[PDB]
C-alpha cells in the first residue's frame, strides 16, 4: 500500500517527471537548423537533449524579457565555453530589486531563482509581451545545474547582489550584499548538470543550438543587440536574421528564393517565400522560438493561403496543397500567451485575444503571386 | 516589490495557468473526427474547450488503466447528462484499497484524488504500460469540477468507500465506509465547472467528441467492453475501430480504400490506406489519444516511407511527398512513455526504450505497395 501510492514533492516530481518542466532528458536525431564554427547557418541532422537545450533558453528568454521591465536595455552578452561547462548571460537595463521582499521575508532574487511558483508575471491584468508566464524557468535551469550563480545590481536599491546555488537547487549559502552606485545588469552563470542528460560534455551539435538561438534572439528582440563569445552577431532586427537562411539560395529550378516580407504593425514582422520541402515555419511568440508553430502561424499562413487560393482559381486546389509551398518567417508580440507546455513550443491564444491585428497588405499578397508558390502549384 | 514579486501555492498556480494541466481553457474551432447522434462517426468543424475535454479523458483513461492492475476487468460503462451536467466513468476488476496510508494517515482514495502529486505510476522500475504518469489527472478533473465523487469497493479489504468533493476541490467531508463482499469497481462521478471553461451547458460538439473518445476506448483497449449511457459500443478492437473511418469511403476516383493491417505483435496493431488530405494520423499509447503524434508513429511511418520509395524509384520522389498520401492507424502499449505536456498529445519516447519493436512484415509493405499509394506519387 505504502510503496503502491506515493506522495512526491514539486521538487521531487521535477527530477522523476523533467520531461513535461524542460522537455526530453533522452538525445533526440533530426534535421534542424544551427549555427556551426565552420558554416554558420546550415540545416543539418543533428544530436542533442531537448532539457539541455531548454535550460538554456529559459534564461536567454529572461534575458529577453528584461527589455520590457526597462525599454532603454541595450545588450545581451552570452558566453559558453565547453572546456570549463560554464555559461553565461548578462544583460543590462534594470537589475532586480536588491531588498527583503516584506511578506516572503527574503532577498528578492533568492526568492524568485530560489523557490518554485515565482514570477513578476502572474498578473494578468498588465497584459505583458513578456515570454515569461509561469515562475518555473530559472528555478528549473537551478535545479538541472552542478552550480547556479545570481549576480544582479540595482542602482535604485544601491545594492548588488550575488548568491550561489549547488547540487541541483539542493545547497546555497548567504547572499553577498555590497553598496552599487553604477550601471544596472544581471548575470546568470550556470553550469548544467551533464549527468541529468547522460552527457560528458557540451558537444558541438548543443553548442550549434545554443548558438543559433542567441542569432534568434538578436533578430526576435528589438533594439537589443547580441554578443557571442564576446563578439557582436551581425543581425539588426528580424529582416537580417531572415536573410542568413534565404538570402544565398536558389530553388530547385535554379531561380534565387523571392523573399516577401511586411512590417504590418510594431507587433508582427512577416516574411514568406517558396517552400519545396513541404510547408515550413519559423516563428517567435515574445522572443521564444515557437518551434511547433500555434495560432499566431495559422493567422498569418491562412490569410496568405486564402489569397492564393484565389489568384490560382483566375490562371486554372486546396488548402493543404498551397500550404506545402509555404516558408512563412513570423516575429511577434502577444499579449500573455498560452502554451500546452512548460516547453512554449506551441502558441495556443487564439487571435481575437492577441491585442493586436496582423491585417497583410493587398501590395504583399500581390508580391506573395509572384514569389513563385503559385507557379509551383499551376506546374 | 510585494505585488510585483509573487509566489503561488500549487492549487492557485492551476487555476491560474491552467494550460499547461489541462490545455485552453478557451473556445478551439477546427475540423476533426467526432461521433454525433444523427450521422455517427464523422468529420466536421466543432467549437470545444479543450480543458473541458481533457478532464473526462483523465478519467476515462484511469479507468482503462485498471486493465493493467486487474486483467480480469471485462467493462467500462461511461454516462454523460448534459440536462444534469452529471459525468460517470465506471470500471470493473479490483477497486482501490478501502484502508489508511501508515505514511500520509488518510484513506487511500482520499489520498489519490484529493491531494496533488499522488499515483501508483511514481516507480518506472515496473515498465508499466499504462497511461498515468504524473499523478495529477484525477485531482485536475476534482479541481474542474463544482462537484467530484469517488466510489470504490475492495472485496480483499471488505469495504467501499464513496467520498464528495465540491468547488474545485476546496470542499469535502467524511468518507461513507462500509462493509462490501462482492464484486469490485470504481465509479468516478463529476459535475465539471463550467464557469471554468465559459459554457452554460455540454452542448453538442463537447458531447459528440467525449462519444467519440469512449469509440477510442472501445478500439484502443484490449478485452474491455465499453458501453455509453447504458448501451454497449458495437466495436470489438482496433480493426473494427477503423473501419468507422475507412469502411465506407472511396478515393476521389471512386474507388473503395484499400484497408492494410498487421498485428505485428500483442503491442502493435497498425493500419494503412490512402489520403488525399496531407498525411494523417489516429494513434494511441496505452490508450491515450496522441492527437499530435509523437514518435510512434514517426518510428511506423518511417518503414513505410522507406519502402514505397523503393517500389517507386523501380517503376521511375521524397519522404514529406510520399507520407502526404498516408493515413495511418496505430495502436501501441509502450512502457514508461514520456510526453511534453500533461495532456500527452506527442509522445516522445525514443523508440529503443519503447521495451518492444514493430518490424512490419514484407507482405504489409506489399500490400502497402498496392493500396494505391504509389499510384498517386507516380501519377
Ligand atoms: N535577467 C533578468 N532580469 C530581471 N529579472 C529577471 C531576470 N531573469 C529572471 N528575472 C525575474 O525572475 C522571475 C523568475 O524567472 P522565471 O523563473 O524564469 O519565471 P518567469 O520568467 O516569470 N516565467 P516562466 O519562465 O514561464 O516559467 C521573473 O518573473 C523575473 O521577475
Ligand atoms: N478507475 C481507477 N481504478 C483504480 N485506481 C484508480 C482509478 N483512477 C485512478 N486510480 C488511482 O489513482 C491514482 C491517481 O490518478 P491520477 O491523478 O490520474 O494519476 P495517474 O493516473 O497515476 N497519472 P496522470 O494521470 O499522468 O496524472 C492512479 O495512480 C491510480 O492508482
Ligand atoms: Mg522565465
Ligand atoms: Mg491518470
Amino acid at each position: 500500500v505504502e510503496r503502491v501510492y506515493q506522495k512526491k514533492t514539486q521538487l521531487e516530481h521535477i527530477l522523476l517527471r523533467p520531461d513535461t518542466y524542460i522537455g526530453s532528458v533522452e538525445p533526440l536525431t533530426q534535421f534542424m537548423w544551427v549555427y556551426d564554427e565552420d558554416v554558420g547557418m546550415n540545416c543539418r541532422e543533428v544530436t542533442f537533449v531537448p532539457g539541455l537545450y531548454k535550460i538554456f533558453d529559459e534564461i536567454l528568454v529572461n534575458a529577453a524579457d528584461n527589455k520590457q521591465r526597462d525599454k532603454n536595455m541595450t545588450c545581451i552578452k552570452v558566453s559558453i565555453d565547453p572546456e570549463s561547462n560554464i555559461i553565461s548571460i548578462w544583460n543590462n537595463g534594470k537589475g532586480i530589486p536588491v531588498v527583503e521582499h516584506k511578506v516572503e521575508k527574503v532577498y528578492v532574487p533568492a526568492l524568485i531563482f530560489g523557490q518554485l511558483l515565482t514570477s513578476s508575471n502572474y498578473d494578468d491584468d498588465e497584459k505583458k509581451v513578456t515570454g515569461g508566464r509561469n515562475g518555473y524557468g530559472a528555478k528549473l535551469c537551478n535545479i538541472f545545474s552542478t552550480k547556479f550563480t545570481v549576480e544582479t545590481a540595482c542602482k535604485e536599491y544601491k545594492h548588488s547582489f550575488k548568491q550561489t546555488w549547488m547540487n541541483n537547487m539542493m545547497k546555497t549559502s548567504e547572499a553577498k550584499i555590497k553598496h552599487f552606485d553604477g550601471e544596472d545588469y544581471t548575470c546568470i552563470t550556470f553550469q548544467p548538470d551533464l549527468s541529468k542528460f547522460k552527457m560528458e560534455k557540451l558537444d558541438k551539435d548543443i553548442v550549434a543550438l545554443m548558438t543559433r538561438r542567441a542569432y534568434d534572439l538578436a533578430g526576435s528582440c528589438r533594439g537589443v543587440k547580441v554578443m557571442f563569445n564576446g563578439k557582436k552577431l551581425p543581425v539588426n532586427g528580424f529582416r537580417s536574421y531572415v536573410d542568413l537562411y534565404v538570402k544565398d539560395k536558389l530553388d530547385e529550378t535554379g531561380v534565387a528564393l523571392k523573399v516577401i516580407h511586411e512590417l504590418a504593425n510594431e507587433r508582427w514582422d512577416v516574411c514568406l517565400t517558396l517552400s519545396e520541402k513541404g510547408f515550413q515555419q519559423i516563428s517567435f511568440v515574445n522572443s521564444i522560438a515557437t518551434t511547433k508553430g500555434g495560432r499566431h502561424v495559422d493567422y498569418v499562413v491562412d490569410q496568405v493561403v486564402g489569397k492564393l487560393i484565389e489568384v490560382v482559381k483566375k490562371k486554372n486546389v486546396k488548402p493543404f496543397q498551397v500550404k506545402n509551398h509555404i516558408w512563412v518567417f513570423i516575429n511577434c508580440l502577444i499579449e500573455n500567451p498560452t502554451f500546452d507546455s512548460q516547453t512554449k513550443e506551441n502558441m495556443t491564444l487564439q487571435p481575437k485575444s492577441f491585442g493586436s491585428k496582423c491585417q497583410l497588405s493587398e501590395k504583399f499578397f500581390k508580391a506573395a503571386s509572384n514569389c513563385g508558390i503559385v507557379e509551383s502549384i499551376l506546374n
